[PDB]
């Protein structure tokens, strides 16, 4: 189901951001966009993730919406709080587009990942 | 006669958002024209409330929300190309309905050619945070 795919991915994503952000790049493909200008593909997305120096990253997910979208994809909207380097929690919204990976059944990859802190808006 | 290069996803998103919120204030009874049979729609609410699917149910949900004299302050719009010529839009702003409180919201759209809205996810921050 789209909500199970969505909520399970969100759990995996923010857990990996805390445990091993150097492995976050495994979610993305050649044409993935990570968003400030967008960076594309695993190599550049990995470099951008590493440049953000994620350390002891704590997350409180307040709500997840996930719906079936174009070409068997899943669109996910996350609302929550994120802390980095033991600084205060900051509210954010995050939009993901999950797309079928195309070579393994029920496997998805992250086609779009758009994050914005609400205090910066 | 002039032919112009197709607009970038960012200005497709920005133009869509300007049109959507102009219509929400001017004629909310016309908002359903953006949606199709497989489109998803959710605009906050607490039982967070569940989404409705398809044009007929979207029109009825929009009419039940009684949008009148809507005021919107769009603080940020992000938009990027997505699957099969689509555009994913992230919107952050403030919305006041019927001269009530200006409420912060977080919204996502998925637009697809013929652009129409495939997904519309809207949530008020005050129904999710605190």
């Amino acid at each position: 189901s789209p909500l199970l795919v969505g909520r399970e991915f969100v759990r995996q994503y923010y857990t990996l951001l805390n445990q091993a952000p150097d492995m976050l790049h495994r979610f993305y493909g050649k044409n993935s966009s990570y968003v400030a200008d967008a960076v594309y593909g695993q190599k550049e997305i990995h470099r951008k993730v590493m440049s953000q120096n994620f350390t002891n990253c704590h997350t409180k997910i307040r709500h997840v919406d996930a719906h079936a979208t174009l070409n068997d994809g899943v669109v996910v909207q996350v609302m929550g709080l994120l802390s980095n380097n033991n600084q205060a929690l900051r509210r954010f919204m995050q939009t993901f587009v999950l797309a079928p990976e195309g070579s393994v059944a029920n496997k998805f990859y992250v086609h779009n990942d758009i994050f914005r802190y609400q205090d910066e808006v």
